[PDB]
């Protein structure tokens, strides 16, 4: 479906501050935007619901709907399964609502080859070590998912660097000035959405 405003898709490393961002767009401007709720494999953080933060289902599940060609995309992230859904995406454009998705490096260049034709942008720590310090500060991962997350990090660091891949990259220094470059960005897309 291509009905509705552009999507925007956000990605960045673990840790960068995605989902604290996309929290606080989605609580001021809740008439124009609408999240991509993704299904996964891993479990649930204390706090995350079903069908909300992601459908949190097991690998089995997860395969039968891959095979039934019922995702736009999928990828393998530090051991575990992601993807966005065909209806994931379709029930937010059916609400004439900015579809917004976050998803990692893979998941970009995964829907780069579609026809959803979106804003790329890009959300960074001010270094790795600001982003260990984070990441380890929530401690919700293991040692070794901590270790394949940072390794990714810097992989998928270096690649925001990469001509045409993302429309915007923002620095989450102060997440208040992240949030406002992350409006500034999205700025014409609101202002029409909200005529
Ligand atoms: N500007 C910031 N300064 C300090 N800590 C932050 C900032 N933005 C986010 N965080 C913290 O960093 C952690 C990771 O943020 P999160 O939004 O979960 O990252 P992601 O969704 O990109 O994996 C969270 O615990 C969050 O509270
Ligand atoms: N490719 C893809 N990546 C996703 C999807 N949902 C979440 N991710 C990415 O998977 C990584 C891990 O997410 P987390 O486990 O921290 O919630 C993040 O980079 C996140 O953006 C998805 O549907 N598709
Ligand atoms: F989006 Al994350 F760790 F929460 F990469
Ligand atoms: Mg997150």
């Amino acid at each position: 479906h291509m009905s509705g405003p552009r999507p925007v898709v956000l990605s960045g490393p673990s840790g960068a501050g995605k989902s604290t961002l996309l929290k606080r767009l989605l609580q001021e401007h809740s008439g124009i935007f609408g999240f991509s709720v993704s299904h996964t494999t891993r479990n649930p953080r204390p706090g995350e619901e079903n069908g909300k933060d992601y459908y949190f289902v097991t690998r089995e599940v997860m395969q039968r709907d891959i095979a039934a060609g019922d995702f736009i995309e999928h990828a393998e992230f530090s051991g575990n399964l992601y993807g966005t859904s065909k209806v994931a995406v379709q029930a937010v454009q059916a609400m004439n609502r900015i579809c917004v998705l976050d998803v990692d490096l893979q998941g970009v260049r995964n829907i780069k080859a579609t026809d959803l034709r979106p804003i790329y942008i890009s959300v960074q720590p001010p270094s790795l070590h600001v982003l260990e310090q984070r990441l380890r500060q929530r401690n919700t991962e293991t040692e070794e998912s901590l270790v394949k997350r940072l390794a990714a990090a810097q992989a998928d660091m270096e690649s925001s660097k990469e001509p045409g891949l993302f429309d915007v990259v923002i620095i989450n220094d102060s997440l208040d000035q992240a949030y406002a470059e992350l409006k500034e960005a999205l700025s014409e897309e609101i202002k029409k959405a909200q005529r």
